[PDB]
């Protein structure tokens, strides 16, 4: 009789969510329909089983499904468990009517969007409208545990209404001169109704592509909280920014990008400290019913890949709804983690205007039609309870019909009215770091001489790409600049040429010589930071959190590396609806770096390009710089333009793999104590050496490591008829710089694109068209140089590859 | 109270006893780990109660089941763990070890014969071929037809010699290609009298990507065979066996995504055999900067499958765990994961020295000494074999190595390399009248029933509009015995309610298909064909992934994925790189899925207005695909049977539209659909069946899309006759002879403009202004430009604004 007892306390916390009362539609019919003389009996504390039992169905199967018994963590479930398990204290009046106002607004909202305004039918919240003192008592939540803000990811639907409910945007501002409002930011104060606390609210903008925004998110909070000294890389572990992600239930359960999100809440480079999401169940997505959206019983599931605890609640109980958002919170702030809220509710109207939802889902909008909205549900269950009298009930109706009133007289009364250059005591210090290694610390043989190798580069010049890069992230952050650098073993490099972390050999102790630069000489912080990651094995996330990390921090200076550039086509939403595109589209500002290896070196079609000729596409003057830099100074030159230039603007670089290593492709002291960023470069022997510019009659235009090759060919043929110029800013093209350079050869007769990649690829689609007009007194008869046009980036032998190389060359110089 | 704690103890192994089981071969974690004979409630004393739970949860296999939502499938797992299992015969330990022979002696090979390998290395993970030799040989124990696999690189020759069955000649030819090409074999059972076929598809470097592409791949072969689903058996006798990395399985979105296809009417498969080479770490990164979960696997909680953590040092324990895994899947039609923790005993590649990054787990790496020479070790201790039969192993494994170096010798030496689309009057009346032809008792919605008529007076009387016209092909193609595919989301109905492929019962929610009903000759036989239209789950990367796949599955099959909106297609981008435009170029494989992207500057932002032509017409190469934007019905209708009819497997993408379904200037005549064939280029029916003169003509406007009937309409309006409007059908291949005939009819011809809607970096301009000067000199030398100014953006935010810009394109076409 004891063991059935156990037996049945577990099947209530494991499976009791499945009987709960949590569909308003109540569309399943089977859901509930598919000894009494032991309820008198005690227990073992001691308990009788009718009170075992009362206790269970209250909390597992009334308008709440929890679903925690899936958490490893004993420590989470019993903290569940323990306030989840009792006889809960009902709320005050005053609360209640302060939801049922929260409704009142809400309900008053959708009411004037849809009656003043044309095509607002697929924004309608209507049906869903307990979201708005969920989302409140999220907000609140927070406040009360006195965190800084609550940043805010969410799709279009009733995104106007969290701008006025949520934000506290006035009318003025939300409806001034109204499309593009439902994907703009947002900022705003949040003023607690019953407490003295006030908490920072924000919206950040997002594209149409459901759930892109949630890595963007994440990296947005991240940074907030590193300059808040808060979390992760803070003095506190408050994690004082939190992230309130909103999603519908077919986006959540088939976007990819959720579980990427979702895999970086705990990670030490991507961590916020957990997240709260709520997801609008409205239990369909356009046309598509869930049995053809999932294959889970929940929408959430996805979420339990982390052991978040998942909260079903029933959206007709607005109490139950903004009880469960006040237990996430207390949950977040114990655990660290993410919290689920799964909203059961439904879509009031059609999907759009042309939307006659009876058309392909009749039984549920036939129950739909029945339906009287939360607003009218919760003045009715509080006079049937005895909560509020019938002049309550008609003082909420007069609260309901002013604030219809406001909005509407409100938006009637709107209807009528710089060097970086550095000095060689820097580089000596960058140089001296590598071998200032900490009491005791045993580093790697194979290891050690690139830290010596170092040292020796900055003292005696022959500065190699790898050690330039670090010089310029050295020097920004003896600046006092943040630098956050990340990607796939990118502590080590994809090349074992980075070695920006080293490991201690016997201990596993990490190490990171840059970090000591935050220092100045005299023992004071400069205010500077090193933050870098091994990334996850994601791109579209990875890329998204660094995006938004740069949004959340403007003065940082951001980077994310591809382990090889043609990787980076994972991300294609993150750049074409974010990087590429926010600045025009919703004024949101990013300084980004993505680091995309790139180079013919015959490793096949996914280890050659990072697709110069997909960003030369997406780039219209202003959004984005595009560079392919052949020297390790120029590289650095080029890092620290982008850092100090105080304009907000991503960079995409096609770095080296071979070239890395390629001897020819080094950098002397005076590259970068006594010089800048050249976007376009001449060959040394006409500005340093004794060549003759006038002997030249064949001018070959090109970019990146072919410059060695085809330098190596003229050199060995003694080519004086032949020179070799290069375009190392792509984008915006250096028009001025470019055509001063072409001056100074007067005797040419013939140029020549030279690219290594595909006719179809490559600089030459976007400059075989653009340089003849910008330029028609020096690129009239421009002919190409290049692989044949290709379906795919290259060759998949390296054999066919080494031959089409020399075909090339040859060609060049035939 | 005693009692109680034993039922408490029971539930505690069941749901948590994986935590404290022997499943890391490395050890890593050093902090993971009188009642026994008195009788409990059957009666059984503790010490053989808690022996069965120890045995079964906390030895070499790590069980996750408790997260089942279902009894039944936690009531089988329990009946077949909680067992006294029968120890496996001497003969099936001596065929594990025979199975580990051949994986060290390819292994040992592959690092001695060649250079560069060192990153393809299954060292250390060995333990994956007896594994999955088991999987198939249970396969074939259900007597299923065929096991698929998909996998990354790891160990992928070895594969295909000791579980596909490829010969030495046909691995080592011309001998990196091989690490991704597709193969085909047959597999027969050592101890049983049944034989298999297995498959392995081709794949990118992308991790993951392949995913979808072996779901779709498998659904295909099983709808042929009539099996699962759509068939008549529920046997699903086609299964996918997918490897994975444990970096990558955690990582990549793209699982997620596959894994939610797994019970979906228009995507499962009858259960995946997932396997996890979980080498505990992914290039230099440690699993805790990898994943926030406990394991690799914790993703494939999304659909409540089983999970089964397995010690990659304990062979039987793999082979046990993998047969169990097929009995599962064959009972349940559900996914089933596992983990096989292991290690690798090499660096990453040639430059890694990986005590670099992972000084403590290489230090404890490089005093293992591998599953083969372990497992002997074992089975010697065991007493299951003597010295002369250990003797005779060690003999086994270097004679298979001498085989491969001399098979492989003998290689070098030998070797030297180091139609008409026009349907008759009564077809159409066949189709349009199937929309009418409605089963007894049917309720029709009201607002559907007036489209259902209007089909019929457009068969019969025409005017056909774009989205019939649609229907009066695919049902054509099922007429003639054709299998149809269509799916994406909302597809069924439509996105712009103009498709209504599957129409709902009023008062029952019953699903009608007028479409099937060609699927029936006029005398009651089958043509053969069928229509197979579904709603597709809120994904782009799986949806488009598991298309392409399925036209690779069935080449006969007409297969189309249909984007919201083009905008949304580049949540897909990594399918279209790496399968969909390259495939045929890098694999020799080939695939014939259609992508309509609905596509058209209206004012409706910029995620609700391009399928970024320009993209497509980058990726182009001669031979790799057909990209088209029609302007007419007829037109869509003709390109969609020459695809279907052609006997050439391409990918065909197709900008589709969204206002001009309703435009009712853009309708088609019925000798349009029967006495017609698909145009390339496009004239204005005034030159070709009107009174306009050529010869009149000084400007000429090259275009493609909806803008030619604004263009035709302000023609009309001014009465225009000195400007000619040529449309472009077919983007690529750039139909150039089509073209230079056309141009060559407008002998006064002055001054040439390629106009659209899309910005002057977007649309055909990037491609054609570069392109037409040069393929055709005498025709475009001096070729100008009229389009909206080069964006950031496909269009600007306001419909305003868009507004602007459209009349700014037609009064300079026409100043
Ligand atoms: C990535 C992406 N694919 C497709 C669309 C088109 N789309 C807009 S709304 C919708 C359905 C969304 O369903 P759900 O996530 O349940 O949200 P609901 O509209 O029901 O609130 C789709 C597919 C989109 N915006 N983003
Ligand atoms: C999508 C993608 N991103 C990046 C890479 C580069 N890459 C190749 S191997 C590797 C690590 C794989 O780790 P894991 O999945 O554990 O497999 P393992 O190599 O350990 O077998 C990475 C990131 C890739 N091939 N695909
Ligand atoms: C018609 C189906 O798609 P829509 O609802 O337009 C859609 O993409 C909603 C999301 C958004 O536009 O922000
Ligand atoms: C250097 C890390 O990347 P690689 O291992 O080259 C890689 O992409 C492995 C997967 C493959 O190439 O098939
Ligand atoms: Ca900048
Ligand atoms: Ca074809
Ligand atoms: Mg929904
Ligand atoms: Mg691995």
């Amino acid at each position: 009789k004891n063991a059935r007892v156990i037996e049945l306390i577990a099947a209530y916390r494991n499976r009791g969510h499945l009987m709960a009362d949590i569909d308003p539609l109540r569309l399943d019919n089977t859901r509930f329909r598919s000894t009494l003389w032991d309820l008198d009996r005690e227990f073992k504390q001691r308990k009788k089983l009718r009170d075992i039992l009362s206790v269970l169905r209250d909390a597992y199967c009334r308008h709440v499904g929890v679903e925690y018994t899936h958490i490893l963590e004993p420590e989470q479930q019993r903290w569940i468990q323990e306030r989840v398990e009792t006889k809960h204290d009902k709320p005050t009046v005053a609360e209640q009517k302060y939801i049922l106002s929260k409704l009142n607004a809400a309900e008053a909202f959708e009411t004037f969007l849809q009656t003043k305004y044309v095509g607002q039918k697929r924004f309608s919240l209507e049906g869903a409208e307990t979201v708005i003192p969920m989302m409140d008592a999220v907000i609140d939540q927070c406040a009360e545990h006195g965190l800084d803000e609550v940043v805010i990811a969410m799709p279009h639907r009733g995104r106007l209404n969290v701008l006025a409910n949520i934000v506290g945007k006035p009318y003025s501002q939300i409806f001034s001169e109204f499309d593009v409002k439902y994907h703009l930011g947002a900022t705003g104060t949040y003023i607690q109704m019953f407490g003295d606390n006030d908490i920072e609210v924000s919206l950040t903008a997002n594209p149409s592509h459901l759930e892109a925004v949630d890595p963007v998110l994440e990296g947005l909070v991240r940074a907030k909280q590193d300059l808040l000294d808060t979390g992760e890389e803070g003095s506190d572990n408050r994690f004082s920014v939190v992230p309130l992600m909103l999603h519908g239930d077919a986006a959540f359960a088939g976007q990819g990008v959720v579980a990427e999100t979702l895999n970086l809440a705990l990670l030490r480079g991507y961590r916020t400290g957990g997240t709260i999401h709520i997801v609008v169940n409205n239990q369909i997505g356009f046309t598509t019913a869930p049995t053809d959206s999932r294959s889970s019983e929940y929408c959430t599931d996805v979420a339990k890949m982390i052991g978040a605890p998942i909260f079903h609640v029933n959206g007709d109980d607005p109490e139950a709804c903004a009880w469960v958002a006040r237990l996430a919170v207390d949950f977040r702030q114990a655990f660290k983690k993410d919290v689920v809220i799964d909203m059961l509710c439904y879509r009031r109207r059609g999907h759009n205007e042309g939307d006659d939802p009876s058309m392909t889902q009749p039984y549920m909008y036939d129950v739909i039609d029945t339906k009287r909205g939360s607003r009218k549900a919760y003045t009715e269950a509080l006079i049937g309870r005895g909560d509020i009298s019938m002049k309550e009930a008609e003082d909420a109706l007069r609260d309901y019909q002013g604030q219809l009133e406001r909005v509407f007289n409100e938006v009637r009364e709107l209807e009528k009215h710089l060097a970086t250059a550095v000095d060689k005591a820097m580089l000596q210090r960058i140089g001296d770091a590598h071998l200032a290694l900490p009491e005791g610390f045993t580093v790697h043989p194979r290891v050690r001489p690139v830290l010596e190798k170092r040292r020796e580069m900055a003292y005696e010049g022959r500065i190699d790409w790898a050690f330039a890069e670090l010089l310029a992230l050295g020097s920004l952050i003896a600046e006092g600049k943040l630098v956050r650098l990340s990607g796939q073993d990118t502590q080590r490099g994809t090349f074992t040429q980075r070695h920006a972390v080293i490991v201690d050999r016997k201990t596993g102790e990490e190490f990171t010589p840059l970090q000591l630069l935050a220092t100045n000489p005299d023992g004071t912080p400069t205010g500077g930071k090193f933050l870098v990651y091994n990334s996850a094995l994601s791109e579209f996330a990875a890329v998204g959190f660094e995006y938004g990390y740069s949004v959340g921090n403007p003065d940082a200076m951001v980077l994310w590396e591809a382990q090889f550039g043609d990787f980076v086509n994972g991300a294609q939403s993150i750049i074409d609806e974010f990087i590429s595109s926010g600045e025009a589209k919703w004024g949101q500002l990013s300084d980004v770096v993505l680091l995309l290896p790139h180079g013919h070196e015959g490793q096949g079609p996914d280890h050659t390009s990072g697709r110069i000729e997909r960003f030369l596409q997406l780039w219209a003057e202003g959004s984005m710089t595009i560079a392919m830099p052949s020297t390790p100074a120029n590289y650095f030159h080029l890092l620290r333009r982008h850092g100090k230039d105080g304009i907000q603007r991503p960079l995409i670089v096609f770095t080296p793999k071979s070239m890395l290593r390629n001897k020819a492709a080094v950098s002397d002291i005076r590259d970068f104590t006594e010089s800048k960023f050249r976007s376009v470069l001449e060959e040394p022997m006409y500005t340093d050496g004794e060549g003759d510019r006038n002997k030249v009659t064949r001018l070959l235009l090109t970019s990146g490591k072919i410059y060695y090759e085809l330098a190596a060919r003229k050199a060995k043929e003694n080519r004086e008829d032949v020179a070799i110029v290069r375009i190392e800013q792509l984008a915006p093209l250096p028009r001025r710089r470019l055509a001063e350079t072409l001056d100074r050869y007067p005797n040419v007769k013939e140029k020549f694109w030279v690219q290594e990649e595909p006719a179809n690829q490559g600089a030459w689609p976007s400059f075989g068209l653009t340089l003849p007009e910008i330029l028609p007194d020096h690129f009239t008869g421009l002919k190409r140089i290049s692989r044949r046009a290709m379906s795919a980036p290259s060759s998949g032998s390296s054999k066919v590859h080494a031959v089409e190389q020399q075909e090339i060359l040859d060609t060049a110089f035939g």
